[PDB]
């Protein structure tokens, strides 16, 4: 599914994100935007042989299994497919586990090259919330 921005703000909403550990709905919806272009299809291959999934590009050595990431974990204890669904139940709960694990959304390396330190509340202006 491609979201619409606004669509996918309502979204992340509903599902307890905005203000989640003291960051704003536009943070999330500027992450979901430069890692996903709002697409929950998206993968990525990363150079060490993990993969990135759905609208956040949350990674198969840490998080996630797909079962071709040697020596890897899946702290969010979910196959990774799952966070490709129309429905971003998946990719919410286990962005909340991501972000709580001590370095804040700097897990996120296109939120931190193009996201922090911005005007983030563009992301959600004009949108009925
Ligand atoms: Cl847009
Ligand atoms: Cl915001
Ligand atoms: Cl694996
Ligand atoms: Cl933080
Ligand atoms: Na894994």
């Amino acid at each position: 599914k491609v979201f619409g921005r606004c669509e996918l703000a309502a979204a992340m909403k509903r599902h307890g994100l905005d203000n989640y550990r003291g960051y704003s709905l536009g943070n999330w919806v500027c992450a979901a935007k430069f890692e996903s272009n709002f697409n929950t299809q998206a993968t990525n291959r990363n150079t060490d042989g993990s993969t990135d999934y759905g609208i956040l590009q949350i990674n198969s050595r840490w998080w996630c299994n797909d079962g071709r990431t040697p020596g890897s974990r899946n702290l969010c204890n979910i196959p990774c497919s799952a966070l490709l669904s129309s429905d971003i139940t998946a990719s919410v709960n286990c962005a909340k586990k991501i972000v709580s694990d001590g370095n804040g959304m700097n897990a996120w390396v296109a939120w931190r090259n193009r996201c922090k330190g911005t005007d983030v509340q563009a992301w959600i202006r004009g949108c009925r919330l």
